DNA sequence: GCGAGCG
DNA sequence: CGCTCGCAACGCA
DNA sequence: TGCG
């Protein structure tokens, strides 16, 4: 048929291809038209709080999650009014033009596109240097799996961050384990907050060594839980909270209570199950914009490392460097 | 999914 | 016109 | 010149 128009909170959205599958083991419950449906009772309530303000990139699948994969960074040139950008620096040092979430029509209009996944950034527009979010990502190893992720979350992440007087806040990533932020003052650099996830995760390690482990070398980690220190680089993101997966059950990554988190099941959130769980109850996350938290427990631990001999630790074998950047 | 470049 | 083609920043095997 |  014809594109029809979405009137999302004031801002007119082209909508086309409504009974398209995009995942075919769902059947007529895995179309676009689901997807958009899903998105629309997120994009305006919980999921927008989350990604406010922020540049994303997207994870595309036009003709759904067995056919072509187009992971865009840029904003096409020509585009509606109502999408605002802003611009990032790449580890490189390039920069370019990233859609910011401000509004529920961004979230629809990348539905729209065939976006699955949106990824943002831990930087808020337009002081896109220094990160409001530490990202804490929990990464069962072979032989492990959610089991794992959400025990080294509950009994070891989070009393240490009640230690440290610290808040996080966890969800599911919707693949096998557990992502946990830390709302923090946006004063500190990209390798400021990356050393302090790393000091952070190996105060993880060493409360539970057969769980847990740091190794950047796959033949030293073994069936434990990775602690991905290297998500809070440049140019690294995380599927944003609420967003599908390129999953066959289209699951969803999830916010949760830690008291949730502690018997959770990350196959019960998908695209057709979460906007009937919200219903009725609270936000889990609804203040994590209360307390703009210091790096500072985190930078007496890295102090600390150091006065062990402990430094940084390799970046990802792709990652670029800046023409004055420090030893990656 | 869509715009740019081609023939 | 219809049709194909990018859409990732990057270091490496 | 691809891999992911
Ligand atoms: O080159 C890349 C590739 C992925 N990136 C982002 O990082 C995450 C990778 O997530 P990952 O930990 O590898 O797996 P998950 O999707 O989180 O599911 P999991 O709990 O089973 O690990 C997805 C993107 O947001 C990224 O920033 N740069
Ligand atoms: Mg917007
Ligand atoms: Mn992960
Ligand atoms: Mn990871």
């Amino acid at each position: 048929s014809a594109a029809t128009e979405l009137d999302v909170d004031g801002v007119k959205v082209r909508f086309t291809n409504p009974d398209k599958v995009y995942f075919p083991k769902l059947g007529k419950n895995g179309t676009k038209g689901k997807l958009v449906e899903y998105y629309l009772s997120v994009a305006s309530g919980p999921m927008l709080a989350l990604l406010r303000d922020r540049p994303v990139h997207l994870q595309r699948f036009p003709d759904g999650i067995e056919g072509e994969e187009i992971y865009q960074k840029r904003v096409p040139q020509k585009h509606p009014d109502y999408l605002e950008t802003c611009v990032v620096t790449f580890p490189s040092g390039r920069t370019a033009d990233a859609l910011k979430i401000t509004h529920p029509s961004s979230i629809i209009w990348a539905a729209q596109m065939g976006t699955v996944t949106l990824h943002p950034w831990q930087v808020r527009c337009p002081d896109t240097e220094h990160p409001d979010e530490l990202r804490v990502d929990l990464d069962p190893q072979p032989g492990t799996g959610f089991k794992e992720a959400r025990t080294v979350a509950c009994d070891v992440l989070k009393p240490l961050l009640d230690e440290l007087g610290l808040v996080g806040y966890p969800k599911t990533s919707g693949g096998r384990g557990v992502h946990v932020f830390l709302r923090i003052k946006p004063q500190w650099d990209f390798i400021e907050v990356r050393r302090a996830g790393i000091a952070l995760a190996r105060e993880v390690e060493r409360r539970a060594p057969d769980a847990v482990t740091t190794s950047w070398w796959k033949e030293e980690r073994g069936e434990r839980l990775f602690i991905d220190y290297n998500q809070n680089a440049r140019d690294r993101t995380f599927a944003s909270a609420y967003s599908v997966r390129k999953t066959p059950i289209a699951t969803v990554s999830m916010p949760l209570s830690w008291d949730e988190l502690r018997n959770a099941d990350p196959d019960d959130y998908t695209m057709n199950t979460v906007p009937d769980l919200l219903a009725g109850r609270d936000d889990p996350w609804a203040d994590i914009d209360s307390v703009q938290q210091s790096l500072g427990p985190l930078l007496d631990l890295v102090a600390a490392d150091e006065e062990r001999g402990l430094g940084d630790l390799p970046y990802p074998p792709n990652y670029p460097k800046m023409p004055g950047e420090p030893p990656r």
